[PDB]
């Protein structure tokens, strides 16, 4: 059964503006340790962050819990996946979450994501 | 089992332009009585209407099109967006055996989007 | 259970730009025979292709292949459905896909689509 559903859309220019004003602050707040390491060497880190933000916001909505607790990674097939930390992980176990489905897309100006959590 | 799936994207400026040209007409057709009352006094009414359009269009698609005013959006006691169905849409959900409706929406400066899944 | 989830957003002006470069060659690539026939006489071929593109990319993400293997058609009622060919059809049979849920939307500047495949 579906236990939760979330979506988000992110204007990439909005994230760019935050970075211009705050520097690394946003990424340090919302990225897990593994994601931070990617951020540091990424060729397009603003785009990377905006896409991560979209997924994390979609995940947070699906679960109804800081953004750095919703880690996005790509599995052995190259498919985007969620790995939970801390309170988010405890909530997942509490809710009886068995599967988590993640998708994201980006165009030049916008990134989008949808997350479904399932028993 | 999933019984239906719908999505929509709404350019807020389009809603703004229609309201500028014909005022209340757009809102009157698609809003329930409760939603109309909110529309009339909302601090950001164009954004309110745009976001309502995204959810209603997504819902209508999920139900496999139904009048938008029969897909009432409300926030529950925890503040989460939910559907309240009326008339033909309510009877349809009963006939389809809908047990669960899942609604999500998002908005940026220029666009709102929404996805609805209905489930047995 | 949900077997896969995909989403896409397509900037229509980008598709228009691709068509300016290579004419009908993109359509030749991503469209099945049935879609190609519709393309030839469409009133708005750019929009048609952009919308097809969004659905096809979302479907490919849901399955985790080629775009011409994910045919979009309208059923007797008028709602979008997927018809699979070649490798896509074989993969669906392997995964035991029972239902394929498709939705799409378009604004002036963007098309979007979400696909859910189910057991
Ligand atoms: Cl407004
Ligand atoms: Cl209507
Ligand atoms: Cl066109």
């Amino acid at each position: 059964a579906i236990l939760g559903l979330g979506t988000d859309i992110v204007e990439i220019a909005r994230i760019e503006a935050v970075i211009a004003r705050s520097g690394d602050r946003l990424a340090r707040r919302v990225l897990s340790d593994n994601e931070w390491a990617i951020w540091k060497t990424h060729h397009q880190p603003v785009r990377f962050l905006a896409k991560r933000f979209a997924v994390k916001e979609a995940a947070a909505k699906a679960f109804g819990l800081a953004f750095n607790q919703f880690e996005v990674f790509n599995d052995e097939l190259g498919k985007p996946r969620l790995r939970l930390w801390g309170e988010a992980l405890k909530l997942a176990e509490k809710l009886g979450v068995a599967n988590m489905h993640v998708t994201l897309a980006d165009e030049r100006h916008y990134a989008c994501a949808t997350v479904i959590i399932e028993s």
